[PDB]
């Protein structure tokens, strides 16, 4: 689980979303596992603008933050799983490393801010959602 917070906007993965985030709905994409909603109170989190390759990530089935180094968002296979039957997910970052299905929402973070958050995994890689495109969270 994990979510960012910027401005009056909520980002969570789209399979993790509360009925408050559907009914507060800004913006979401499912072939990209990424859901934004309002909120009442102001976020303190930056998102990053740049094109980073190297961040840290927080693995919960870890407790633990890891400094990688990934691929840029692209239109990835993701095989099937609880939440999305097997398809291509877009906007997709990969790197090396650990992830379980429950550390969906853990944030990768460069220098600049957040990159994205967990959304896929499996094999010993680890793929995050990218949200630096997302340039109205900023305003
Ligand atoms: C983080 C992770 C590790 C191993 C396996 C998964 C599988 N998975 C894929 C997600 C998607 N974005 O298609 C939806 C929910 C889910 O359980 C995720
Ligand atoms: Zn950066």
């Amino acid at each position: 689980s994990g979510a960012i917070y910027v401005g009056n906007y909520r980002v969570v993965n789209r399979h993790l979303a509360t009925h408050n985030d559907w009914a507060n709905l800004v913006w979401e994409d499912s072939s990209r596992d990424l859901l934004v909603s309002s909120t009442t109170a102001q976020g303190c989190d930056t998102i990053a603008r740049c094109d980073c390759q190297t961040g840290v990530y927080y693995c919960s089935s870890r407790r633990k933050h890891y400094p990688v180094s990934f691929s840029k968002p692209s239109l990835i296979f993701v095989e099937a799983s609880e939440y999305y039957p097997a398809r291509y997910q877009s906007h997709l970052m990969l790197a090396v490393g650990h992830s379980e299905p429950g550390d969906c929402g853990g944030i990768l973070r460069c220098q600049h801010g957040v990159v994205g958050i967990v959304s896929t995994g499996g094999n010993g890689l680890v793929g995050f959602a990218d949200v630096r495109d997302l340039l109205w969270l900023d305003e």
